[PDB]
C-alpha cells in the first residue's frame, strides 16, 4: 500500500495506536551563506529552519511572509507536516539548535549559536553538550513514540562529511533538497573540513561531529537515545541526513541501538533518488527499519508538488516520518496532498 | 493530611493518581534593579530566576556559584520543587518569559524581553500575544495535570498591581519574598504606574497586564486555560501572585472556573502570612480551591529552613504546588526537608 518498508522487523505494529511527540531540531550552518552547498533557495536559507516549523506549530509563517521554496520553486516539506499535525492532532514542540534567525512561536532553545564553517573544519565545540541536553531534554518528554525531525539547510553536506569522517562509504549517496546534487562541492567541503580538523581513524564521533557536522545531529542523537533506552520507539524523520544520525547514535550506544527501537521514516522521493543511494548508507550501519510514505503528488493539483517527483526537496521538517506515523494510524495518503491544495493559496499568496 | 484546604471541592481527588508536567515560568522586572521592592537578595536577584530552574532541571545553578537566596539569606524555594521532581519523578521543562539572564539548561524560549517599568506603567505591550503562545503552547504539552509554577522576582508587586488594576481590594493583602513587606513602597510603584497608563473600569484585562503586570501572568493564564478547557486539572503552584494570575484568567473566560478545575496550590507560610491576605484576595475572585503544603520547617537543623517559619522566602518556583501533589500522591511530607538537608552541602557548601 502507501509505505515502502526495508527491514520492517515489526517496528510498524509498536507504532500503531500509539501516542506521539513530534519534535523538529533546526540548525543554520554558516557555509551555508558563501558557498552554495544547499537545495533551499538562497533568497530565503536564511529564514528557512524557522519559517518551517512556525508553518507547522501556527499554521503560517512568521518570519517569512510565504513559507520556504527550493531552488526550484517547490514548496517546502513543512507543507506535508503541517498536514499531518493537523489532520492527525500530532503535538508539536520545535527545537533550536542555531538556527540564524529564531522562530517567532515558542520553541525550545538549546543552542543559539549558528553551526560554523564546515570547510575550516569548525562546525561546533560542544557537541558532546548537545548530546547531553538532546538526551536531558528527551528524558523530561511523555510520549510512547518520538518523531523526531529536522530543518538544516546544508544539511546533506553535513550528513556526508559525518558518514565520511567515520568511515563510512558515502561518496555520491547524500541526497540533496532540490533536483541538482552538487556532489563534487560537497565532497571538496568536508573533506576539506575533516583534514584541518585532523579527522582520521582514531577520532571520536565528537571529534567527526565538531570537525563537520551539524548541531541538529548529536541533539537529536541525545533525543532518541533518550526514548530508546525507556523502551519507547523512534522515528528519525528525515533522508540521509538522518542516516548520519543513525551512525552517530551507533558510535554513542550501540546496545540501545540494538534494542531495535530506532527507525528511518523518509519519502518515497528519498528512497528512489536515483542521485542518492540512502538504503546502502542503511546497510553498512545495521538491520534498522527503513519506512518511507507515499504521497501520490504525481496528480497533485499544484505543480510544486508534482515536481517533488523529479527531485524537487523530497524531504524535510520530518514530512515523511510524521506521514508514515499518520499513515500506518489510518490517514488516506491523499488527504495530504488535498490538504496542501486546499491551503496553498493563502499560504503563497 | 498534611495539606490545608480552602474550598477543596473535591479537587485533590483529582490530582491523586495523574501524571504530571511540571513548569516554572521565569521573568525579570525592570523595577527591581533601581526599587527594592523584591525580597530576593540583591546580590543575586538578576540571575535568580534562570539558576531556580537551572536546580530543578539539572540539579547545580550554572551562572550562580550557589543557588539562589532571599533577603535574610535563606535558600531559595526551588531546593523543594528539586526535592519533590526526584523523589516523584516529575517531569519538568521551563519556560522563559524575560528573565535578565537566560537559563544554560534547555528551556521554552516565549519572549526574550524582560518585564519593562512598572512604576512608569510600561510593563509590557504584549500581554494578548503572550497570552497566545502560553495558550497554543499549552496545547502541544501532553500531560494528565499541569503544574504550573513562577520565577518571577518583584512578582508580589505586579500582583498587586493587576489586582488594583482589575478592580479588587488587595492593598496589604499580597505576601513578600522575605520577611519585610514593604507593602507602602509597593503601593506607590503600582498606583503611578496605574495612573500613567491611565488604567480605570474601562481598561482590558490586557491593558492591565501591559501597565503593571509581569510576562509570566498571560503566558500562566494561556497555559492553565488550555488544559482546563481539554478538562485537566491545573494547579497555579505559587501563592498571591497566583491569585492576580486567576483574576486575570477570570477576565478572559469566566466560564473555565466553573469547571473546577483550576486551583492554587502554595505553602504553610503563604497561607498563614500575618502580612498578607491571600484567602481574602481570594473570596473577591471565586469559589476556587486554595491548597497549602505543610513542611515541618520548624524541626529543621538548617537555620536557612527554619527561618521559612518566620517568613523568609514562603514560597516561589512552584515549590508549593508542586509540594501539594507530591504530599497527596503519598510522599511523606518530612522527606522534603531530609532530602534538602542532604543536599545542602553540595549546593551552598554548609
Ligand atoms: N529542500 C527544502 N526546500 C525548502 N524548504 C525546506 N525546508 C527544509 N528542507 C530540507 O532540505 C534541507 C536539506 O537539503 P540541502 O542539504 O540541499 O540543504 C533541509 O533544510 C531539509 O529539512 C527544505
Ligand atoms: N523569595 C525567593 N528567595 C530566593 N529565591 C527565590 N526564587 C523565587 N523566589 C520567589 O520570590 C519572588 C517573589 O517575591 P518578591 O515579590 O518579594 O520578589 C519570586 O521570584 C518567587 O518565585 C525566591
Ligand atoms: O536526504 C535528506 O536528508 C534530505 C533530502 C532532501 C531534503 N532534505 C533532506
Ligand atoms: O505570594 C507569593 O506569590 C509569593 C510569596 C513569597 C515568595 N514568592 C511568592
Amino acid at each position: 500500500m502507501s509505505i515502502i518498508a526495508i527491514n520492517e522487523n515489526g517496528f510498524l505494529d509498536k507504532i500503531k495506536g500509539r501516542n506521539p511527540l513530534f519534535t523538529c531540531v533546526i540548525s543554520s550552518i554558516e557555509t551555508t551563506l558563501s558557498i552554495p552547498i544547499s537545495g533551499v533557495h538562497r533568497d530565503v536559507i536564511k529564514y528557512t529552519p524557522s519559517a518551517d516549523v512556525e508553518l507547522v506549530f501556527y499554521g503560517k509563517s512568521l518570519t517569512l511572509k510565504t513559507p520556504p521554496i527550493d531552488a526550484t520553486g517547490s514548496p517546502t516539506p513543512a507543507t506535508i507536516t503541517r498536514a499531518c499535525v493537523e489532520l492527525k492532532n500530532i503535538k508539536n514542540l520545535h527545537i533550536d539548535a542555531g538556527a540564524f534567525v529564531k522562530p517567532k512561536i515558542p520553541f525550545i532553545e538549546i543552542d543559539e549559536k549558528p553551526t560554523g564553517r564546515i570547510e575550516e573544519g569548525k562546525a561546533m565545540n560542544n557537541s558532546k553538550e548537545l548530546y547531553m541536553k538532546g538526551y536531558l531534554l528527551g528524558k523530561n518528554l511523555d510520549a510512547e513514540l518520538l518523531i523526531v525531525g529536522e530543518s538544516v539547510p546544508g544539511g546533506t553536506t553535513t550528513a556526508l562529511g559525518v558518514l565520511l569522517g567515520l568511515g563510512y562509504d558515502a561518496e555520491g549517496k547524500v541526497s540533496s533538497g532540490s533536483i541538482n546534487n552538487p556532489h563534487e562541492l560537497k565532497i571538496k567541503v568536508v573533506r576539506e573540513g575533516l583534514k584541518k580538523a585532523g579527522i582520521n581513524e582514531k577520532s571520536s564521533v565528537f571529534d567527526v561531529l565538531n570537525a563537520v557536522g551539524d548541531k541538529m545531529m548529536p541533539v537529536v542523537a541525545g533525543l532518541a537515545i533518550s526514548f530508546a533506552e525507556r523502551n519507547k520507539p523512534v522515528i528519525l524523520a528525515g533522508g540521509t541526513q538522518m542516516s548520519a544520525v543513525l551512525a552517530v547514535i551507533k558510535e554513542i550506544n550501540k546496545k540501545v541501538l540494538d534494542k531495535n527501537l530506532i527507525a528511518i521514516g523518509t519519502t518515497e522521493f528519498v528512497l528512489n533518488d536515483k542521485k542518492g543511494d540512502l538504503k546502502g548508507i542503511v546497510e553498512q550501519i545495521g538491520n534498522v527499519p527503513v519506512l518511507a510514505s507515499k504521497f501520490y503528488f504525481e496528480k497533485a493539483k499544484i505543480e510544486g508538488l508534482k515536481n517533488y517527483c523529479k527531485g524537487s526537496v523530497k524531504e524535510g521538517v520530518g514530512a515523511g516520518g510524521i506521514a508514515v506515523y499518520s499513515i500506518v494510524n489510518d490517514l488516506e495518503p491523499t488527504k495530504i496532498r488535498e490538504f496542501i491544495e486546499n491551503k496553498f493559496y493563502e499560504w503563497y499568496k
